[PDB]
Formats: structure tokens, C-alpha cells, sequence
């Protein structure tokens, strides 16, 4: 019902997940959160943080490209559902990015919709590159900081919330191998303090 | 490594689940099948199917809703894994194609980004309503057998795979309190026969 509980929830969620004590196994109302993931990834974020049936409203793409059916499912979670969270989900050996790295390197975009996708991470890692990042999982990193700046700037119905206090929004990665959500950016108040 | 062992694997696995016995509990290589799913279910399709780690490919919006990006992820798992079978995964009291009746009832699409959600949903629910359609769930079976069609007509990469053998598209439905995925649409041998 906000975003200091929704947090809360995801966070001690993941805890037990690390412990090897899931609540949710196999998952056993509204939904608590939003979660932006990759399409390659290799676990559900239900598993990751260890929820229950409809508690999260889950957002998939291939390297989190954007595009307005990409943003008006997020919008639609935020306006319509009153969701009060958004979480960026990144993880390690993302191979979207490892496609965005080989493009970059042969100077030329792949074909058909494939260059949609290409198009939409490289930038983050032209940035990374720019700061001497070298990684598959640090350009990862960035490319979630990236993903979260562009859901600001172009949807003001998330900017707006978020500035009214109804909404916040996370970056968070993990490495499949320990489990850990590691908790990155955080626009607005979630309740670490 | 072809539609037909891809198909085989995710309808073995489902029997599992419905049968309440599974062999990958939190879901214990290359992806074996892309699923398109609704951002908006309430189960992870890795449950559903019974699949282990990095077996599935996922893309999930609200209401199945495709654009370039969601497009260019699918055709990415094609052409760039080569993976062999593309499921549109739908599902009971879809929350996103009751938001496009009600718009349809109104007249009037909603603001910002979730207009691009509903105006690409509706297409199905007035197709629905041609042909007699008047519930949630019906209208759900009719745009996952419309976004087939889609996914085929915009991807000449898709089709002419579908065309050469090397890939199936099909269209699945359950139910959550009954767990059964239903096979509604096949495009391609999936060894049915
Ligand atoms: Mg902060
Ligand atoms: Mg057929
Ligand atoms: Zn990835
Ligand atoms: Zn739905």
C-alpha cells in the first residue's frame, strides 16, 4: 500500500530465499511491486524474493529495452493498479548485453527487429566504455541506472508520483550463484532509513 | 533442440505440476522455448511448465501487447539462440483485456502510455464481440490466437523459420485453480501426431 512496505516485503523476501527457508515455495491480491526484468534471465523474481500468487506484475524485454508498450505496462501497473514500486532487476552474464558488446565492436546493427533491441543498450554501454568499464555484469550495472532514468524522463505519470510520494523506484542486480539482491538506486523513500 | 522436443519437454513438465508431483522445485543451457506472457498472471510460466534453470526465454507485457522492442526480443531468442518454439501464454481473469472492454464501453482510450496498451488489446475484444464473444476469458483465447497472427505477419525472420521447420508458434491457455495448460493454436510440428 506504499512504497516503505512494498520494499520491506521484497527485501526480507530475498533474505529467506538466501537462508534456503523460502515462505512462497512454488509461489505457493494486488500487486506489492512492478518488476522490470531481462527476458534472459535464468530464475523468476518470485523465486528471487520469495512472494506469493499476484504479489508482483512482471515486466520482461530482452536487455530492458523500452519501448511504449514496454512503458504503458509499467504506466498501466502505477495509474491503474496504484503499484508503489518499481524495481529495475538486473543479473549477472546478461547475454543482451553480450550481443550489444559484439555489435559495438563490428560497428553494425543486426537486422530486423533485432536492431530495436541492440539500439536500446548500447547507449549504456557507450557510457560505460566513456568511464572504464570493461564487464559483461559492470555494463549490466550501468545499463540498470540507465533503464531507471529513462522510465523518469519519459513517463510523467511515474516522475509525478514518485515526486508526490506515492511511487518509488529501484535499481537492484544479482549474481544467480549467491542469490543476493544487492540494492543499487532508490528514487524516493522505501524505508532503509 | 527442435519444436518437436521443445513441446514435448514444457507439456511433460506441465503434467508434472498439474499432478502435483514436480522435478524442479524453485525451478531447482540455451533457452528451449521463448514464452510470451501477460504481465499482469499471478504464477511464473517456470511453475507452470515445471522447467529448471535457464530452460525458458520470457517476454511479458500487460495484455500480450507487442511493439518493437517486445518484437526485437522475440526475434532475438529466434535468430540469435536459435530457439526452437514460441508459446503465447494466456490466462484466466486477465486484468489488462478488462481494462480494454471497459475502454471500449466508454468510448475513449485512457492517457499517457496506457493508451498504447489498450489501443493495441481492443483489436481483439471488437473481433470478439463480431463473432458473439462476451466474457473475460473468451476474449483472452481470442487475442492470444490474434497475437499469434501477429507475431507472424510483422517477423519475416519468424515466419520464414515456421516456413523452413526449425521453429513452431503456439498458443496455450490455463486456468490458475485448475493448472492445465490447453493447447489452442500450432503453427509448425510439434509432434502432436
Ligand atoms: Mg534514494
Ligand atoms: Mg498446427
Ligand atoms: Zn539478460
Ligand atoms: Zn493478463
Amino acid at each position: 500500500t506504499n512504497p516503505v512496505a512494498a520494499w520491506k516485503a521484497l527485501k526480507e523476501g530475498n533474505e529467506r530465499f538466501v537462508a534456503g527457508r523460502p515462505q512462497h515455495p512454488s509461489q505457493s491480491q494486488k500487486p506489492t511491486a512492478v518488476i522490470f526484468g531481462c527476458a534472459d534471465s535464468r530464475v523468476a523474481a518470485e523465486i528471487i524474493f520469495d512472494q506469493g500468487l499476484g504479489d508482483m506484475f512482471v515486466v520482461r524485454t530482452a536487455g530492458h529495452v523500452i519501448d511504449s508498450a514496454v512503458l504503458g505496462s509499467i504506466e498501466y501497473a502505477v495509474t491503474v493498479l496504484n503499484v508503489p514500486l518499481i524495481v529495475v532487476l538486473g543479473h549477472d552474464s546478461c547475454g543482451a548485453v553480450n550481443a550489444a558488446l559484439a555489435a559495438i565492436n563490428d560497428g553494425t546493427l543486426p537486422g530486423g527487429y533485432v536492431r530495436d533491441v541492440v539500439e536500446r543498450v548500447a547507449p549504456s554501454v557507450l557510457l560505460g566504455r566513456r568511464d572504464g568499464l570493461s564487464r559483461v555484469d559492470e555494463f549490466e550495472q550501468r545499463h540498470v541506472h540507465e533503464t531507471v532514468a529513462i522510465l523518469m524522463a519519459r513517463s510523467s505519470a511515474i516522475s509525478e508520483r514518485i515526486a508526490g510520494g506515492s511511487l518509488a523506484i529501484v535499481g537492484v542486480t544479482y549474481q544467480l550463484d549467491d542469490g543476493r539482491a544487492v540494492l543499487r538506486d532508490h528514487i524516493g523513500n522505501i524505508g532503509e532509513e
